[PDB]
């Protein structure tokens, strides 16, 4: 991909942002 790389970051962010959300609410 073109862009597999920046989409594979969007997305490190995204679900770094989700498992730091997630640290708190684990069974939520």
């Amino acid at each position: 991909e073109k862009m597999t790389l920046c989409i594979s970051v969007l997305l490190a962010l995204t679900v770094f942002l989700l498992l730091i959300s997630k640290i708190v609410p684990p069974t939520s």
